[PDB]
C-alpha cells in the first residue's frame, strides 16, 4: 500500500511540465521494493490534448521484454497534484484495455525545472498490493542526476544512494510514439 502524501513542488510551472514533449525516467525508488524488477526502462509524455490534460506513458522490462503504453486524462486535485485512470494502448494508441474504476495512479511533481524532476506516484491496479514510487526523470535519457533534483531528493527526506538507476539497461524509447499517444 502506498502511505505517503507528498507534497507538490510550491510554484510548480505546469505549462512547462506539461510542454508535450518527453521524460525519460533515470532513477527510482520504491519504499515496497521487491513491487518493481531491478531493471528497467520507463518514459512518459506529458500534455496538453485539446484543452485535456494528458499523459502518456511506456514501460519495459530489459529481462523479460515485456513492454506497455498507457494513455491517461489527468484530473487535478491541486497544483502538481493530479489522479489518473489509465488505459492500455498499443504505441498507435488502439486500446487494448479500456478505463476502469479501480486502475488509476495518483501523481505528484515534487520538483521540476526544465531539464529535470522528482515525481510520486502510487499506482492502484485491481486488487494488486503496490508502494509509493519515486522517480527522477530528466529530458535527456543519459543525464547524471544533478544537484538540483538530488537536492530535492533530500528535501523529501529521501537517500539519493537508496535510488535504483535505469542508465546500464540499454534503454531506446519509441518518443514519437510518446508524443502521438498524447493525443489518443
Ligand atoms: C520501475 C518502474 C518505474 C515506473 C514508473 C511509472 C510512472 C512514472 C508512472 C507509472 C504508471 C504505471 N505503472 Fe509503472 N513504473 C515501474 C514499474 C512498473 C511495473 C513493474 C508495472 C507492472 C505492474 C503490475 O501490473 O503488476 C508498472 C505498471 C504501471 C501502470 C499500469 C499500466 C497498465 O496498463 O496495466 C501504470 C499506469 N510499473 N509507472
Amino acid at each position: 500500500a502506498c502511505t505517503k502524501n507528498a507534497i507538490a513542488q510550491t510554484g510548480f510551472n505546469k505549462d512547462k511540465y506539461f510542454n508535450g514533449d518527453v521524460w525519460y525516467v533515470t532513477d527510482y525508488l520504491d519504499l515496497e521494493p521487491d513491487d518493481v524488477p531491478k531493471r528497467y526502462c520507463a518514459a512518459l509524455a506529458a500534455g496538453t490534448a485539446s484543452g485535456k490534460l494528458k499523459e502518456a506513458l511506456y514501460h519495459y522490462d530489459p529481462k523479460t521484454q515485456d513492454t506497455f503504453y498507457d494513455v491517461s486524462e489527468l484530473q487535478v486535485e491541486s497544483l502538481g497534484k493530479y489522479t489518473a485512470n489509465f488505459k492500455k494502448v498499443d504505441k498507435n494508441g488502439n486500446v487494448k484495455v479500456a478505463v476502469t474504476a479501480g486502475n488509476y495512479y495518483t501523481f505528484t511533481v515534487m520538483y521540476a525545472d526544465d531539464s529535470s524532476a522528482l515525481i510520486h506516484t502510487c499506482l492502484h491496479k485491481g486488487n494488486k498490493d503496490l508502494g509509493d514510487l519515486y522517480a527522477v526523470l530528466n529530458r535527456n535519457k543519459d543525464a547524471a542526476a544533478g544537484d538540483k533534483v538530488k537536492s530535492a531528493v533530500s528535501a523529501a527526506t529521501l537517500e539519493f544512494s537508496k535510488f535504483i538507476s535505469t542508465k546500464e539497461n540499454n534503454c531506446a524509447y519509441d518518443n514519437d510514439s510518446l508524443k502521438s499517444l498524447l493525443t489518443k
